[PDB]
């Protein structure tokens, strides 16, 4: 008698992880990891932002906390930050009642019962054969989320442009305009992952114009608000105007980044409707889908995020340790930029600083980066994405000749 | 305008508890009772927050030496392992047998769902969702939701609660086990049955296994109130350590949320018992697949607590402790309501209410019985007669009691 999990076949390796795997077991003293896939400091650490630490001693102070189970739809003040956040304190949508918000398991957590919510609800009853569109690239779980909410369309639309190092928006607007009515696109809010390059706002307007036209359902991906540029304001510029063109749609919301809690697992999936009373309906459904899943969300980084947001004290305190990660990136991406110019290298490198946030598509080829694993110990993945703040000032040189006699020596 | 594509949603409706809890808030008289909270609440019917919780908690936030990276998909190490063997035991044979894996979850609820998915998909065939579930009659209120979420098609009862007997059915239970399919999946409780309290005698174990071993039955335990139950880790867990010196392979979801009291930082683990080594380690690596685009990776605040607690033999013991104290308040309500019932020469057998254990009873009240006590003397429990005993103070004791007392003798 064999066992019941006798045939259950080893699952396909992550590329990111066995990246970092081969990395910590290279001996070169000159190596880089380039794929690490969180924020580190110039001494290539961890940092936990002041102000959440701050938080967390106040926290453990407060005889008045419980630990009983959150409301099934999570903290109401986290919930109402978040989505304010996210809208700005004059939204109409908010002003309307025409929005909710569901805590969630960071960012992933909201795009799954998003997507569990569209696959029972939207175009129909349970109909599965909606397309849903990511961008060309995407982060790797997009299409993962997705079917495993039952989609079985994932589509994709045109967005980097490998020759042009750059937004291929002829393309992307082409793929929409063939997009079937009704179909459901995930857009990145700001700062792209993986490439880093966003629409600019005269861009967005072509892209809303097709999406209003054809009737597609805008699902924001916003892992970055704030993180990205230092400015909460800018980043959710896109969301906002879509709000005001009088969309309806949903934005998942992580905290993970721009709150450096990446492991209390801190979302916010918020939804905007035409009504306020079918919005209640909505959130009633995610009720059902919250209760299959999680039961009810934890408590510790909600509680971290809500209260930072709704102190005016904290939250300027919170401002200015965001907008320190956001000025070592930018720091970064002009001086990796100026190092790669100084050496004459070919092509164009305006794209390190236009791009915005974390992480970049480099230009580089897979024949390239394999030069830079395998001869030089830098670590990045074949498609050529770097993580910016893997960059520091002991390291620019080296990454930045590395980089150069990878596009010398390599076509 | 167009409609909202919302325009169609319905809404849902919530749990029986919400309402009952509305309800109990909006009645003004001064005699009410709660007996549906979901949780425990001490003899002054407020939480309670265990005194090594607090204590870790400080430690937690005195070491200058964490971070918030990401936790491993599966979870925190030191939690899986401590969880899975406080389920087990230190000297069980699956744990030196390497034949054990651990996936922390978003508590029972996570547990259960992350189990539930990976069965649909590599049990029994690929994506076989036509494999009968069985769960007790009655059983907790999500047991069939969360099976059907992963796409099970064939939910099934298996008889439990006797009701003119107020006990298990165990005759019922053992035929209907007798005539399921080959590896159907059973939901078993492992101690403090929810909602009725009732639990299988250890001989009343074999004989669930028996049948189960002869059926290839695949048993999914629920171990939502281990040490809870009865103050006594080891025995809250003799049916899951039976069932591993027996041979059978099988999940466990455990919950923390009861015995640490950690209800909101959703703090669980599953436990996956096998054959053979090598199997289990690509059992983790599909449940890896599945908990990637469900959570990504686990929270860490709650299972920092339990990991430290449970490591540490200090801890533990205080831990142990807390536990027993929230048990013996329990099972004191219990011996307290029975002898305050017997001695108005309440109609019927009352032995029921201290043979079940843990923080659920169902009362054998019948809904006509129920609905005296909740429109008559404001004492709020679900029609089906199942009360939260920790409900139960020495302040209202005597009121619950009269009023049983009344609603058993006036209505048939
Ligand atoms: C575009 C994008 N979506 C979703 C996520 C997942 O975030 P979380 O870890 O909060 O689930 C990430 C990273 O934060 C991301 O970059
Ligand atoms: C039998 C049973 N299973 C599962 C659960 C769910 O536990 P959690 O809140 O940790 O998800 C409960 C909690 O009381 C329960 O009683």
């Amino acid at each position: 008698p064999p066992s019941v999990f006798a045939e259950v076949p080893q699952a396909q390796r992550v590329l990111v992880f066995k990246l970092t795997a081969d990395f910590r077991e290279d001996p070169d003293p000159r190596k880089v990891n380039l794929g690490v896939g969180a924020y580190r400091t110039d001494d290539c650490h961890p940092w936990v932002l002041p102000v959440v630490k701050k938080v967390e001693q106040k926290i453990a102070n407060d005889n008045s906390l419980n630990h009983e189970y959150l409301p099934i739809l999570g903290l109401a003040e986290f919930r109402s930050c978040a989505s304010r956040l996210a809208l700005g304190d004059d939204s109409p949508a908010l002003k309307e009642k025409r929005v909710g918000g569901v805590q969630s398991l960071g960012g992933t957590g909201a795009l799954r019962i998003g997507a569990d919510f569209l696959a029972r609800w939207y175009n129909g009853t349970n109909n599965k054969n909606t397309p849903v569109y990511v961008s060309s690239p995407t982060w790797e779980n997009h299409n993962a989320v997705f079917s495993a909410a039952g989609f079985k369309d994932i589509r994709s639309y045109r967005y980097w442009d490998a020759e042009k190092r750059g937004l291929d928006l002829q393309g992307f607007l082409n793929d929409l305009e063939n997009a079937p009515e009704f179909s459901i696109v995930v857009l990145h809010a700001c700062a792209h992952n993986p490439t880093g390059i966003d629409p600019t706002p005269e861009q967005w307007k072509q892209i809303a114009s097709v999406m209003k036209h054809r009737f597609l359902f805008p699902f924001f991906d916003s892992a970055y608000q704030g993180f990205a540029s230092g400015n909460l304001e800018r980043d959710a510029w896109a969301i906002r105007y879509f709000v005001s063109e009088g969309f309806e749609f949903f934005c998942a919301q992580s905290f993970s980044k721009n709150f450096g809690l990446y492991n209390e697992r801190v979302g916010n999936l918020t939804v905007v409707g035409k009504e306020p009373e079918s919005i209640l309906q909505v959130l009633s459904q995610m009720e059902k889908i919250v209760r299959i899943t999680w039961s009810n969300p934890p408590a510790q980084g909600a509680r971290i995020v809500a209260s930072t947001l709704s102190n005016p004290e904290l939250f300027e305190e919170w401002t200015g340790n965001v907008k320190t990660m956001a000025d070592r990136i930018l720091t970064m991406r002009s001086e990796l930029r100026a190092r790669l110019e100084a050496l004459k290298t070919p092509g164009t490198w305006n794209h390190i600083t236009d791009q915005i946030g974390m992480f970049s598509f480099t230009g580089l080829n897979p024949k390239q980066v394999e030069y830079l694993v395998n001869e030089k110990h830098i670590y990045l993945l074949p498609s050529g994405r770097i993580n910016v703040s893997g960059l520091t000032t002991k390291n620019l040189d080296y990454v930045a000749t590395s980089i150069h006699e990878a596009v010398t020596k390599i076509q």
